[PDB]
């Protein structure tokens, strides 16, 4: 019978079904079926039509995305989507009235709008255009221009610059609505002295002269952007006077040097939490700012400040976690690393510096999902002591020793990886299963925890996969220096433990990474095991996350050392298991993985025959400040220049004579610039090392465009096949 | 015994010996031996020492180049050479006194100087710095700044901009000395509205942010640079008044539209020849400008203008040829294409429009080398009717039917390719042989044409090569449509005509190209034949030069058509000869050849298995105006846009599924921009064609840096070997 071919992955023959819902009330959500936006009731189960598929056939545009106002009165329509960076994009927007049946022609949202968002209650609109903020109380009324200083590539109002979008906020939006819709908090970013990265873009063959793309990009040690935080009142907006934005300044302990705004979370209607981080990211300060109703100013009390610091590494996983405030807003829950280095929920009092841990163990809390007056819902990797697993737990606020796992025993064989979506005030929740079996989407009630109905069970895919020879997934660990280190193997169908298989080491190994988990995936690895009979192994060594600060902080100020060595060591241990042809061991990676892959191939360990590095880092001085400095500090002789110069791929150029090497990079990569790969290629050419190259015209860090995605995975398979000697 | 390996080519194991000399007088030249600059007398044969090797041991710098003043008084010393483009470079210069023994410390020539040149007589210095011209009568005296308008990337005084350096003058210098040293003729280039080409340069690993390189570069149909010509008097230079440069303007027939200054040749002490060319390069006009001694102005007479035009193509081979004036300066000799399309010497009279051809036939004159009152010396491909041959001929000025070949019979088996260097007033000449045998350098006298002595015979190399199994070279023709088309083959040692060999088609095929000649070469082809037993074949199809305008002008307004088809057709004829394994035919090329290689592999002819394209053109709108427009006209719907859009490599993307393709490009290529290759790779990725890629960080159109040159040829050999199994 059939096997999982390359075309099955590239043309996406066997699709995983998802269930994408948005809660609007405490018992109602929305799902679109056959382009018909329906509203599903959780109480009874009866589904009503909210918007029919033929409503926008005469709209004249292909609707890219939609956003419905929380009061169910208006529907924002995104079209003409032009992707910028990872999360950022410019588009055109039209507002449609749901109360009537008319498209609003008056005072329309301008073309090339950067970001648009509704207020949490009602139908107020805040949008960023030309780096400036505009507010609209009614969808047909004129817009109140809040900011005036917005300038392209220089000043950013309501939106993040490149470095804040990618490395800090993980989004384009730098606007924050108050729970009522009274205040619009926003950040301002000044990129005046931030250096530009410049690269060519070639566009269509029609374009005669290549366009140079300039982006404000702070590399390691370079001049960072400055940030200012403002809050404006959306109600008292004069049609004859420019709106007054009250600036909140950072603490004096932060104003000493360079800093970042790394969190904005509203507590109540007049209480806002802010978190600041020093450029050397081992010190963090939280502010709790109240609104002085008489003066109209914002006051953050020094007796309300909370400090987060570490001497073993950086603060947070990638940044300090978000606080979760109780209804009154006098106390917040937050994930902090405890004295033993494990990340658990600490219960804070607004005025008291010391917090009380409500959870503890040799495991970690992933995220706080929902908070009621009775329960706090969180996800953790506690169940069976497996870091690669995710489960929903509930904790009693009146009794911290009463912990109930709501997902652990639902389908123990099929489901070990959970993420959850809660309704307003956490009345009903959707549990989404993602592995090791096929994805399972179920709806549940919080009141008595009964499984009401199965939303999606992927039985349609299950029927298809019975006809195909699928690979098996093994998740186990090995003991090194009295420590458990988890690995995962994609083993070929009919895996014979007595035979010798070729092994490909799938690599990321970044700070706080997890390549070994229980997730069910249909990727390139699936093809290589099912068709080419190759074991695709992944290993979480030192520096990987969800295992405590002892493991995660091991690679602190030492990027390109332990995490690189552990991947080599893992390969030795796999061949010692006896089913690995140690004459055919390969290694591949993307992004950070490409860097480790490159570092490994140049270590001279002789363990690996060949390797593929796709869009790799080659030198930490080439990558952005926020990321690099978080782990490596500053590249100055006074700080950590020694480890910066010692961790380059270029210095390990000679050892590449031992290996077959394929370097791949997109020419329009804004994230990891072609420069990185260009320095590697040059280094190898200098010492007479032969290698393989492949550039991708006008491709970014994802090489994600349909035709390029297919071409790269085709080209890589060909490289792997010839390295392993496969017809 | 041993074979010619890859390392023999890459490490240059077997070196060809050269003999590089510069004439200073009518009977004296200079050669440097063991770093000792000697002066060799042609009259007696006795060599004298001019400058010893230890003279500049305490100089403190590695001497990059030297230039000696004509009067033998001073020696210019180039150091700190920083290459810019093909011919252009910035350097530092010191002047050393030969009369005394002292380095001049007063009024030194500034650092980062673009170009420096002596006057033809004496020791006057003209140098270009920051795009401005400076004159120095004495090496120790202050400098007279002629131009003041010089601005980087905008205004060019005394130096050519990118497009003029590469495509027009074939040099960086835009300065022209008068025979005495009285006048300094110079050109000014305005690049104000010329568009910029922008690419990244990565430099050392230390450089944190890549530098963007901006170059004024006019692509096909884009805004061209404007040109202004000036002449200044070098004698009447006031130390208190800015020098007056007299502007010479172009004819009214040229000022109607865009034009180029394409030639500057001095006739006498007060007579200068200029040649102008329309943007549509099928019309040319020459001016003869005299100096009005009373007014101080320059006057070019309307009754002295000579017109060159063609309706079958472009004027000249790459540009209109240079005139060769007689001693009095009332008549000049020039190579013109005759009525049958063959390029021969036409004798012009300053006032008379019609010229008289002194040579004719089914062959072409290559270049006029020297002119005396008795003889004109020229090189032509006449001997035995071989276009790939070069021979020195002399013609009697009193009798045009009296032609003598001075080189034809010297060593007929060893020597068929000659270039010549003449002394002042052509009293003695050096003949340099370059093939098919080993290079032979001989000194001769013009008076009675006896071979005085052998300068270099490469017998040292001959001894080495007897121990090595060398490939043989065959130069023959094939007849297509009643026309001879010459090809050349690098055949493996002990070539068995009954066996089947793999064939690599070495391609250029550009307008006025010649890949088939008698030259002896030790290249990559030598390795592939000697070690890998591969026939490396080259074929001169339509559009190739030195065979008449019928052949050369065939690809007019049709680039990427006939010349591409003829390379495919040539491969058929080679396999028809029966010693070619038609299952293993490859094709490779550089520059224009890379474009043809790419076009061929995308023709779907199925003749070729694999191919390598190194720094190729992909679309003619991407390459510069002067070159592209010379052959293709303007890329406008009114002109020739149809042929522009039809000749792209991108449109032939689908057919690449049939072939293995290796695309190579240097990232810092100013000539053929990485854009060209980037558009190919994208096009193939779009239609799902798998290929092979290889970029080269901070490499130009030559990929000539030591480590990169070795790496590319290693990488290409590996690709060829696996394609041929
Ligand atoms: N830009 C970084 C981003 C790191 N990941 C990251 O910010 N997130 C992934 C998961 N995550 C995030 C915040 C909190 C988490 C979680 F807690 F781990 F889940 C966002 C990744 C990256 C690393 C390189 F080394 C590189 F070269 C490029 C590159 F994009
Ligand atoms: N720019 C061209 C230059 C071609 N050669 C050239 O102009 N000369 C060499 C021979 N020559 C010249 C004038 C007269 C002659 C001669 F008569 F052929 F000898 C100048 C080379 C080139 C062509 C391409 F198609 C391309 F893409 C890049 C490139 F550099």
């Amino acid at each position: 019978r059939k096997t999982y071919t390359l075309t099955d992955y590239l043309k996406n023959t066997y699709r995983l079904k998802l269930y994408s819902l948005r809660w609007i009330s405490d018992h109602e959500y929305l799902y679109k079926q056959e382009n018909n936006i329906l509203v599903f009731n959780a109480e009874y189960g009866n589904s009503s039509v909210f918007l029919e598929n033929s409503t926008f056939d005469e709209f004249g545009h292909s609707i890219n995305d939609y956003s419905i106002s929380p009061d169910g009165q208006f529907i924002l329509l995104e079209y003409n989507y032009v992707k910028q960076w990872r999360h950022s994009y410019t588009a055109s927007y039209d507002i449609y009235d749901l109360n009537k049946r008319q498209l609003i022609t008056e005072e329309r949202i301008p073309n090339n709008t950067q970001w648009v968002t509704w207020s949490p209650v009602g139908h107020k609109l805040a949008y960023v255009w030309n780096n400036d903020i505009y507010v609209k109380i009614e969808p047909n009324l004129p817009s109140y221009r809040i900011t005036w200083t917005g300038k392209e590539d220089i000043i950013y109002n309501g939106i993040t610059d490149w470095v804040y979008e990618e490395e800090v906020f993980s989004a384009y939006s730098a606007l924050w609505w108050s729970p009522n819709g009274t205040f619009l908090a926003y950040a301002q970013f000044n990129d005046t002295e931030v250096p530009l990265i410049e690269y060519s873009f070639y566009s269509d063959e029609s374009l005669q002269y290549p366009k140079t793309v300039r982006v404000p990009y702070p590399k390691a040690g370079a001049v960072n952007p400055t940030v200012k935080f403002f809050v404006v009142n959306t109600d008292s907006l004069s049609s004859v006077t420019n709106a007054t934005s009250i600036q909140i300044t950072a603490p004096a302990s932060m104003l000493i040097g360079d800093h970042y705004l790394c969190d904005v979370t509203w507590a109540t209607q007049e209480r806002i939490s802010l978190q600041w981080l020093r450029r050397i990211q081992n010190y963090s300060v939280m502010d709790i700012c109240d609104y002085d109703e008489s003066s109209g100013r914002w006051n953050c009390l020094v007796a309300r400040q909370h400090i987060e610091m570490s001497t073993t590494g950086w603060v947070g996983r990638f940044r300090p976690s978000e606080p979760h405030f109780t209804l009154d807003g006098n106390s917040f829950y937050k994930i902090i690393s405890n004295e033993e280095g494990y990340r658990h929920i600490c219960y804070f009092q607004i005025d008291k510096k010391d917090c009380t841990f409500i959870t503890k163990g040799t495991w970690e809390v992933i995220g706080i999902e929902a908070l009621t007056s009775d329960y706090l819902y969180y996800i953790s990797n506690e169940y069976k002591g497996m870091p690669g697993g995710r489960n929903l737990y509930k904790i009693q606020l009146s009794d911290y020793t009463k912990v109930t796992c709501l997902s652990c025993e639902l389908n123990p064989e099929r489901c070990q990886y959970y993420s959850v979506s809660f309704s307003k005030e956490a009345k009903y929740y959707q549990l989404r299963c993602s592995g090791p079996g096929l994805p399972l989407y179920t709806l549940h009630s919080s009141v008595n925890d009964k499984g009401l109905r199965v939303l999606e069970d992927n039985s349609a895919l299950d029927k298809m996969l019975q006809n195909v020879q699928m690979p098996s997934k093994k998740l186990d660990f090995i003991i090194l220096n009295e420590t458990k280190f988890w690995y995962q193997m994609i083993l070929p169908p009919h895996f014979d433990k007595s035979k010798k298989y070729p092994l490909l080491l799938d690599v990321y190994a970044g700070p706080c990474s997890q390549k070994a988990d229980t997730v069910f995936r249909l990727n390139w690895a699936t093809y290589l095991a099912s068709t080419e009979n190759i074991i695709v192994a992944s290993f979480d060594g030192r520096g990987s996350g969800y295992q405590g600060d002892k493991i995660m902080h091991a690679i602190n100020r030492r990027l390109g050392t332990f995490e690189v060595e552990d991947q080599i060591e893992a390969a030795r241990q796999f061949s010692k298991m006896g089913f690995v042809d140690n004459k055919r061991i390969a290694i591949w990676g993307w992004s950070y993985g490409g860097y480790v892959t490159s570092m490994v191939l140049g270590s001279g360990s002789g363990v690996f025959k060949c390797g593929i590095a796709v869009a790799p880092v080659s030198r930490w001085e080439y990558y952005d400040s926020v990321y690099t400095e978080r782990y490596m500090g500053l590249p100055t002789p006074e700080d950590n220049l020694d480890h910066y110069r010692n961790s380059t791929v270029m210095s390990r150029a000679e050892n590449f004579k031992q290996v077959e090497y394929l370097l791949i990079h997109g020419t329009a990569d804004d994230n990891v610039h072609f420069q990185q790969s260009a320095q590697i290629s040059k280094a190898l050419v200098d010492v007479g090392v032969d290698f393989q190259a492949m550039w991708y015209t006008d491709e970014d860090h994802g090489i994600a465009s349909s035709t390029a995605h297919q071409h790269i995975y085709t080209h890589m398979s060909h490289f792997i096949k010839q390295c392993f000697s496969l017809p």
